[PDB]
């Protein structure tokens, strides 16, 4: 699908109404796996962090990360999907909300490593950043969440109920950065690589130049 036509028939009718979307299969197999290769060969040669600290001798680590602007030798098609998450984005073209989005974060790549963490419950954006959607793209090729674990679950606020959503390769997701969807990540059991991108409002971005 071209990005024009995702975001007009589906992303902008979908956020405004749910706050939260999945695209499936966004960029196709043969993508999605140099993807895969190119995040794998960051976490084999060393780049992710230490991992966030979950329990504080040998204490517990969580998800692993490092920035990747998208120009990096190795980091090409994370490059290629960034580019097409601004595409998808600029189509949307003040459509999304009220919201003027200018610009955006490097990319979040992430690695959960598959033992047990998972992410507390949280809100990407509470103080207001500037972030205000949140998109992220999995790579994780045949999970199963009954067997892995990793499930994303979102509460949209205001809500009896909460959306459970799979790291599925080649899944899309979209959704509000702020209070009103807070998420965590249940603990997974295999390693669970994800890739995030967040958008900024103009607005909200100008004031907390000065404040933070
Ligand atoms: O992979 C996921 O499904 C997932 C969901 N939220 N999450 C998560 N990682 C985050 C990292 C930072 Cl620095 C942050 F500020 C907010 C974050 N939110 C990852
Ligand atoms: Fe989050």
């Amino acid at each position: 699908l071209p990005a024009l036509k995702l975001a007009l028939e589906y992303i902008v009718p979908c956020m405004n109404k749910h706050g939260i979307c999945v695209v499936d299969d966004f960029l196709g197999k043969e993508t999605g796996q140099q993807i895969g290769d190119e995040v794998r060969a960051l976490h084999d040669t060393g780049k992710f962090t230490d991992g966030q600290l979950v329990s504080q001798s040998k204490d517990i680590r969580g998800d692993k990360i490092t920035w990747i602007e998208g120009k990096e030798p190795g980091c090409e098609t994370i490059g290629l999907l960034m580019s097409s998450m601004d595409d998808l984005i600029r189509h949307c073209n003040g459509k999304l909300g009220s919201y003027k989005i200018n610009g955006r974060t490097k990319a979040m790549v992430a690695c959960y490593p598959g033992n047990g963490t998972g992410y507390v419950r949280h809100v990407d954006n509470p103080n207001g950043d500037g972030r205000c959607v949140t998109c992220i793209y999995y790579l994780n090729k045949d999970w199963d969440a009954k067997v892995s674990g990793g499930i994303l679950r979102i509460f949209p606020e205001g809500k009896a109920q909460f959306a459970d959503i799979e790291p599925k390769f080649d899944r899309l997701l979209f959704f509000w950065s702020d209070r009103r969807n807070p998420h965590e990540v249940q603990p997974a059991y295999a390693t669970r690589y994800a890739i995030t991108v967040w958008y900024f409002d103009a607005d909200e971005r100008a004031r907390a130049k000065v404040k933070y």
